[PDB]
């Protein structure tokens, strides 16, 4: 029956402001399917006081079109909240805020389908047919991928027993976790110094032991100066996306200081804060780095996790009742795209050798990918900040038109010479 | 020449072209702006290098009414090619100069405004009000909008004084001569006054002149920043301020000074951190004086002899100088213009302007509004950026008899009157 | 034996003076305190409260570096210098800053614990000071460092029920946050830290918080440098040679600049109120211009008659905890009752200062630490003001200068 | 005369040894220095140009807070103690270091100005210092401390020209401006510095500016506090016991703990860039993973060769101005030459520093002050550790411990 001109399998922020600009562009008219009945975002770590790591600015579509009604601003505004933001003269929305708000910018768009897992995805005649878990289906002419990147643990806690928790899952698990005598954290993300101060604030009221070891060789913090902020721009991924690929994948081992991390002012309120309780006494709590997690076994509702400190060449164990895996997360090819395997183009390492325009399939314009391109346009894949600039060239392709200006330069320093 | 328009703007500063952005789109109103010069300028003599508003790119021509509208900061960035570069350069605070190219840019987009026309009379006939320029065109509208701004305040002390002496919205354009001379004064500690000290301290050593900074106010005192205080500048405040007693107001007027007024606190403290870097070298030739005015001056010999007191001590002195910088504020005055309509005008027993609370200031309650000047009735919200858009929209109100761009009634935690 | 002076309470301004004088053998002092050991201020001991002036303004530093009583060298012997260090914050917390105190006071033998002063005379030109256990000392000289006790409104004089003044909030807190409703009146350093204490929690035991001020705003400490600079000697030599009418007409004044709230702890308090109302409305009420001129206390709820001064109107405010954070006052130590013909007034009946800290008609008899805003502006209650003050004291218990004692600081002028 | 140990040169970390050695009176030590008087990289004396840590890394503070030499001391002494309280700026000035390390050396009496060391020779026991002047000093220790000096690539070694090391930037400066091209090279803080510098005046000279880094990025200096408690005595233990090939390759990772760009000035220099881009297009380049590989003059004209190693293509700039900020290199000295025997060396030919800071034979006859990123990571150029690693000196000259050695300061662990 109906052809649309393209699908958005999932709804996450890069999907849902493609849903946004494209809402105005009459000749351009796309369906977007996602499982959760409604708008979610990362619920599992609303921690109190928890804000987002880039400026309001990268909201669904402000770096596109600052006209949009769909803007941050405009919300705010909606919301008679924005003489309030004002006075706050803060650039971070916390996340509790940024969730109400992407909510509240579906709400006002009609081409969302929720409630709605894609399950198979073919190509007949020269259309893309959209299969979902209730026998719907849909058809294209282009897909648009934005299923973001699971939750990732370490194989050496796959079909552990007990009750640990990914940190995606932390809030509805805190009320059990602090009244156990002992929490170890694993990893030295964001979310891990997040939990880490959100536990070690209350550790006087609840007398447990806090662990937070990690594999990395530091607590290192995100590199946010702004010279480094310019590699976060169009003409970086023009320089990167024409390296080589083995030049890619080495600088990937290599700049997840540009995006990971923690927060520079989290590192400084953890060290204040154990400043501040060592004052009354000796702190129960360990910060190790350099040790990775490679088994771990369950007993009596008590963890024994092996670790080595790989730098020293020494193994050790620690006992702990609570486990938090703030191990990251990390994109896997989803399984309704084995029908059109053969028609996407992969990369001497079995990962999708994504185009400099965003898409992954043989004709160069067919299936465009949101995110989990960090091997092909750096660190910009999954920043929040570039989401209208990728969702700017995606419109551009499917368009023929650049509906939105693409800026080409927006740094001062050269990157390619 | 036949046109009835719904309203004239006289002067196309930041709120009369902020009301221009937000009338634009709509159709049901016709309005007019006259301007004087020929383009867009906004205190150009302060475009002193790094300086930046003191509110943020919020409080622009349109945002806080409407942030989709099309004449907005980060809109106007994004034309630019530089909107990426203001999301890494992550400051608030826009720089004079840039948020001077933009209002620029926002009054090339409209269709309604006549540059290079300065209004010489206003008169009221058959229910109208004539407004005529000084080229001799006649517009006629059924309301006004005044927003001919402040203009630049010296003390009586140096009315018909002689010499090169400048008050601070020349600053720039005089600089060049004033690094030449043996010795500079500044009059008053306000923002611009800092700023200024900042700029000629930092090449003191480049010069070799004396740089005196005096002013009457009792200290050096900081811009009141504080968010608790910022709630203040809120429309709950200003029904609480407005229904106060008119001597209750002028008293008020008085003691908020430090709220909209004084120094920026980081100026205050790069300019002490100065005075600590250079004092390594040696004694600094600069003197800082407080509670001291300035009673009396003359320019003999080609060089200033300024009469001071220092009024909480009680004791006279003198301080010579070739170089005298007045950077003693802006005061405004009822322009000549409005003489022939001054029975239709209200006024308060101190003699100025009884600006309603929807900014009125006629005896209809909505035929003359008046940006600005209004310390008096609404407080620091006069003169703030932050709040044009909130007075252009309950003017628009008036003007439409419906609320076009919503009004918010309470922003703030706290409560003021009971 | 007669000593040279005898220094009446041990605060950190009399506690720094003697650290002081420990090394000069010239100079005898003893020191006599009321309670068994060093405390300051321990009902406001509240999570991360900290000094509101940089360390260096600890005892002994900013007359004497080098002396064995300063915060680094108590953070050296703790073995937390290093981690001080990498803090790298200027102001120590309080209870940290509480226990350097009771660190460098204990490692003194010239402070008497446990001693309350009852009655001073003077006989014979000495001071004789008898205690409330029968001992007498007896001195050339007298230094009065009592400090300010608490101070209520006369709405309050004689209040039944449970209400406490800020000084003893961390005792009452575990009872306060079992209350329907809180009320804080004054707008303070104390009053914001309690309200940013309460309002954090305000989810946990859904209390209603009041915070009722006769202030005109929550305004902040005017803590910018040019106005730091009026923390100095030449400031004094100004302020002081001011008429008696200027200067107390001023102390109405300068109240911002030295009893206001920290400007980033309202900017705090300001996005926690942001950060709850989120979720819903936060049940807290935020008032200014507001007087309390009347308390009633019945079945465990207060009855409070507030006046709203600059608009003229009444209002009232039900709520079962009471929180008076209303500042503290120097109110005469009534063991200065014999030697009150000795002691020099100014025409409003407060001790007439001089330059020196004295307050006796020889110049040099009794030296009162703190209590003179009226004659030394704020340097008078500053931390960062008791070593050049005590290092005055000493000037003129000595007849020679000890330690440099600084003319000049500030690159401005004060006087013509 | 044969003392118990003799300084060689006389920069921060043995100028500190000397104030800490100075109350020792069972030590006898000697100090030699090249330079008429203390002079600490006059040539990177740019205005506003600060110290990268707090001021309690002084020459005695983290050792003994009570010293006389303490940066605080020095400020009383000169007036401008409660100035710099106001200022409440944890870094000095570079100026103000350099003028307090020179008035330090002036109070004591073990400094020998003036003298260089040109022959060390080992016979009957003793370690025999001969001076370029004909001087000969015994003594049974050695504690050398001359430095780093600079590093220039290859690639610039007999190059024509007036082009300089950034160590003689300021005296360069008047000449620099008026040329048409100015190309900085590397960015460390140096470069920094000179690009902020040079880039303020960019509109008053009319030169174009190059900013060339073999870098991969203008990376900040990792300064938050959980990585700078990896400079720390429990950092250096693990560190010092692993093996020499993980140590050599971390020296290599870890470039960004010390050797990177404050992120402040960075910061300053992008919202410079953007102020000045308001007027026009800035004449300015930027360039990263750029390694200087050839360069000759002309004229008065630079043409260097430079190759983007990641990119992998060649290019050329042409640049009347060249100022290599390329960083500094220890060099064994001279005249350590007849005494190499008594040396210890690693696989890689420098010097293996033992735990106690030792490089002869024995493990206790001569101790080197810097020089040793391979053996102790971050901590060796570190002025935060100059009174540390003297401390342990000191405990190893007299055999026992005279300042408290701290064992653990931080809140991590690394060795499990
Ligand atoms: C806690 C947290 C905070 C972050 N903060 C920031 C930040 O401040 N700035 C920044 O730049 N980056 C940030 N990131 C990184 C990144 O921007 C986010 O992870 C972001 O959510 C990625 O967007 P996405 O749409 O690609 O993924 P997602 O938000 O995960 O979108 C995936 C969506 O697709 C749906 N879906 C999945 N499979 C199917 C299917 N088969 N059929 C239909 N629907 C499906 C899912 O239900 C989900 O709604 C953060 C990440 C986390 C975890
Ligand atoms: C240097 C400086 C910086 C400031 N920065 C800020 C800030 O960051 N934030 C803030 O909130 N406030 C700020 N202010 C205060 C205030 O917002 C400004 O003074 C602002 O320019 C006032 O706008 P206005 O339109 O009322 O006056 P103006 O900008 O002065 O507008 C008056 C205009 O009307 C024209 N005009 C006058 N008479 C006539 C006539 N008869 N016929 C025709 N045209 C006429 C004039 O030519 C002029 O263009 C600043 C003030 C100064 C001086
Ligand atoms: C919570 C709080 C925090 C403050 N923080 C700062 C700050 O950071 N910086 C600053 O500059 N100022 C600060 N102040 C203000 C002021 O410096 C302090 O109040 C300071 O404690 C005053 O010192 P003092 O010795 O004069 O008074 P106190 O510290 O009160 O000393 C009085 C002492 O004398 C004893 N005493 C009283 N009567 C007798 C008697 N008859 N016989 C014997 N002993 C007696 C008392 O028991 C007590 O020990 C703060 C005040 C408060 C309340
Ligand atoms: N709005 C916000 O503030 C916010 C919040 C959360 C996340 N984010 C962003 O989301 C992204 C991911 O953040 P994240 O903290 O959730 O995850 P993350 O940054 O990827 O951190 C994962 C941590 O787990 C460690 N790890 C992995 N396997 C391990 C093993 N076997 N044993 C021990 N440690 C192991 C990793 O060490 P290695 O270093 O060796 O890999 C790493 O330290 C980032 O880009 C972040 O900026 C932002
Ligand atoms: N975006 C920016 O950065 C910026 C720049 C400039 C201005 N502004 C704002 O514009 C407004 C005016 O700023 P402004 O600094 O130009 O003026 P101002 O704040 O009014 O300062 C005037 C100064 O001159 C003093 N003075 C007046 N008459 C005097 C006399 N006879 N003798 C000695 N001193 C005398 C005044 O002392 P008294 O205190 O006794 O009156 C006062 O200190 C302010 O609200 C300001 O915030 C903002
Ligand atoms: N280490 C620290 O950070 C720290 C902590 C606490 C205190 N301090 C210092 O200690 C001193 C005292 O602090 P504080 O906050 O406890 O006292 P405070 O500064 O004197 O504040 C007292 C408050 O109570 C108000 N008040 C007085 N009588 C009232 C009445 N009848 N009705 C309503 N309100 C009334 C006052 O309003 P009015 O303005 O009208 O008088 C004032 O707002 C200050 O100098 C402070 O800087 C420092
Ligand atoms: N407190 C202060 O303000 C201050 C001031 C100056 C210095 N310092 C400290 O002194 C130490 C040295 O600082 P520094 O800035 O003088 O030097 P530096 O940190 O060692 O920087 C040297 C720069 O020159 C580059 N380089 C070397 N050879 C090159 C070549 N052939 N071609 C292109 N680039 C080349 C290096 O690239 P690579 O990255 O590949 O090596 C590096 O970027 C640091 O620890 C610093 O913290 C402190």
């Amino acid at each position: 029956s109906t052809v649309h001109d393209f699908v958005g399998i999932g709804l996450g922020p890069f999907n849902l402001g493609l849903a946004c600009l494209t809402e105005p562009i009459d000749e351009l008219d796309g369906i977007f399917l996602e499982s959760k009945p409604d708008f979610e975002w990362h619920a599992g770590m609303f921690l109190d006081g928890a804000h987002l790591q880039t400026p309001f600015m990268s909201d669904l579509v402000t770096l596109a079109d600052p006209t949009s009604p769909y803007s941050f601003l405009n919300y705010l505004k909606e919301k008679g909240r924005l003489y309030s933001f004002y006075i706050r003269e803060n650039f971070y929305p916390l996340r509790v805020e940024y969730d109400d708000y992407c909510r509240w910018a579906a709400n006002k768009l009609s081409s969302i389908r929720f409630g709605t897992t894609v399950t198979e995805v073919r190509y007949e005649d020269d259309l893309y047919v959209v299969t979902t878990s209730a026998g719907d289906v849909y058809r294209a002419r282009h897909l648009v991928l934005g299923t973001g990147t699971p939750p990732y643990i370490p194989e050496a806690c796959q079909g552990l027993d007990g009750d640990f928790i990914h940190n995606s899952r932390y809030v509805q698990h805190r009320s059990e976790l602090v009244k156990k005598e002992s929490i170890t954290i694993v990893g030295s993300g964001q979310s891990a110094a997040e939990i880490y101060q959100d536990l070690l604030g209350e550790i006087d009221v609840h007398g447990y032991r806090l662990n937070w070891v990690t594999r990395s060789p530091r607590f290192f913090p995100l590199e946010y100066t702004k010279l480094t902020l310019e590699m976060t721009s169009p003409e970086y991924i023009d320089y990167y996306r024409e390296l080589p690929e083995a030049t890619r994948y080495r600088l990937t081992a290599e700049q997840k200081g540009l995006f990971k991390g923690i927060d520079g002012d989290l590192i400084n309120e953890i060290f204040d804060l154990l400043y501040q309780k060592n004052l009354a006494g000796p702190v129960p709590t360990r910060l190790l780095t350099n040790s990775s997690l490679n088994s771990a076994r369950h007993e009596n509702g008590t963890y024994t996790l092996a670790f080595r400190q790989e730098e020293q060449g020494k193994d050790f164990e620690i006992e702990s009742q609570g486990l938090v895996l703030a191990t990251g997360y990390k994109y896997a090819e989803p399984e309704f795209l084995a029908p059109v395997k053969d028609r996407l183009v992969y990369d001497s390492q079995g990962n999708f050798d994504v185009s400099r325009a965003y898409a992954i399939d043989v004709t160069g314009r067919g299936v465009f990918l949101q995110n989990a391109g960090v091997h092909t346009h750096s660190i910009t894949s999954p920043d929040l900040g570039m989401g209208a600039y990728r969702n700017s060239c995606i419109i551009r392709e499917l368009l023929g038109t650049e509906y939105y200006p693409v800026e080409k330069t927006i740094a001062f320093q050269e990157f390619s010479v």
